[PDB]
């Protein structure tokens, strides 16, 4: 029996648009926890992000939709799916349409905290590639995450 809810920390993030994941960008997301509430058809996301170099915390709520996607508002509109789930990781695929109407596909590897399993990393790189995102568009978040636990 797989437990998807709980503590999840971001390891890596891939993006079709580099402007969304660099320094202090909306999508350089340092995840802390994800709680799935199938009973109420919602998902709870807690994470840190940086603006002006300082850590800011967000606690969002997404709504479960068709298939096994989730809609959530943040720096525009987002539709994400947990593409992969193991005992040690989660790989999220997200499609963001920002305020300007520009569409960006992104991927993220989440783990239980800092020590990455290569088996999970290879699946993330594979998912990222399948989404048309180049290897050079992958950022190592572990090295950038200096926000509070
Ligand atoms: C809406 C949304 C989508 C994706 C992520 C990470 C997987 C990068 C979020 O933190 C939030």
């Amino acid at each position: 029996p797989f437990e998807l809810s709980g503590k999840w920390i971001t390891s890596y993030i891939g993006s079709s648009d580099l402007e969304k994941i660099g320094e202090n960008a909306p999508f350089q997301v340092f995840m802390r926890s994800i709680e799935f509430d199938d009973k109420e058809s919602k998902v709870y996301l807690n994470f840190f992000s940086k603006e002006n170099g300082i850590c800011e915390e967000f606690s969002l709520i997404g709504t479960k939709q068709e298939g096994n996607t989730y809609d959530v508002n943040y720096a525009g509109n987002n539709k994400f799916v947990v593409s992969y789930a193991s005992e040690t990781a989660l790989i999220i695929s997200n499609i963001n349409v920002d305020e300007e109407g520009d569409k960006t596909i992104m991927t993220g590897l989440l783990g239980k905290g800092t020590d990455i399993e290569d088996q999970d990393l290879e699946k993330f790189k594979e998912v990222t590639r399948e989404n048309g995102i180049p290897e050079e568009n992958i950022v190592n978040i572990i090295e950038r995450d200096d926000c509070p636990a």
